[PDB]
């Protein structure tokens, strides 16, 4: 049997600057590769998001990664950062968030 070969982190789809009026949601989504497979966090402008009804985060076996944002407001207005590490090294992508007012 073959095993997968180690390789650090690497983005194949990274996150993208949004406009999004305020009230609506918003995603940021990128893909992820490596092995071993990477352990991901999203930051808020550096700030570790934590799981919750206004910020859910999927991360799949594919490697898919994402951090959706029901009812987007002022204070989501920031930069997000999406970090993939694993004991061969890092990678992140940042985007930001604009949060429109009509």
């Amino acid at each position: 049997a073959e095993e997968k070969p180690h390789v650090k982190p690497y983005f194949t789809k990274t996150i993208l600057d949004m406009e999004v009026v305020e009230g609506s949601a918003a995603r940021f989504d990128c893909k992820v590769e490596g092995y071993p497979d990477p352990e991901v966090m999203w930051f808020k402008d550096d700030n570790p998001v934590k799981e919750s009804r206004h910020f859910q985060i999927d991360y799949d076996e594919e490697g898919n990664c994402s951090l959706t944002i029901s009812e987007v407001c002022g204070d989501d207005d920031a930069k997000y950062t999406c970090k993939a590490v694993n004991s061969l090294g890092e990678a992140t992508c940042t985007a930001e968030l604009l949060v429109e007012t009509m």
